[PDB]
């Protein structure tokens, strides 16, 4: 069920179940960091003012 | 129903799952995902 | 029937769905999507 | 068989469906999407 | 179940069950091929 | 189940079953790598 999205600075993201994740790859340590996670329906809310 | 998503300007992007597009931007400075637009995919 | 989409210049984008091909565009500014074209068979 | 597609310079793009590759092209300023080439599923 | 990414001078990869290949566009000739096949098989 | 997505300098990454790989095709020496592999709950931490 996962799908995935390229973003700047060779970061990423992942939406899968009701969770987005941001991830960062590091070519030069080689390697990546999980750098941010939210319930989509946190987002919603949010913006839902 | 699989969701699947796509990449925009300024950090952007679209996931679009059940007759639904939501574009999001993730700001890198701040590390938050902001929603910025809700579209039913309906036309 | 399982959608696939793909970025296109100018913050347009695209999807594939059951046979049908629809191409939007976000305009950040205006921060609204419009469907721009819909085909199936070329 | 489910799709999967991705882009290319220039306005193309690929779908790979069912074992063939179809690649298309968008010209904005028209607003048209024309298919370009289509290949079984073999090099 | 196939996913897909493009690569930069108009290549582009496909991942089916374990296998990626790896392909050209060349617009020019208007022409597809596949460059390389890999199996996740790694070291 | 398997997703995919593009990295700089012709790198890409394959999202699968938990598992995130990264690869790295270099056009020159026509060949990919796998550079990388991590499971998300690693990530997780």
């Amino acid at each position: 069920q996962p799908t995935s999205f390229p973003l700047e600075h060779n970061h990423f993201g992942v939406m899968e179940d009701g969770y987005i994740k941001i991830y960062e790859y590091n070519e030069s340590r080689n390697e990546v960091k999980l750098k941010k996670e939210y319930a989509d329906d946190e987002l919603e809310l949010e913006h839902h003012h």
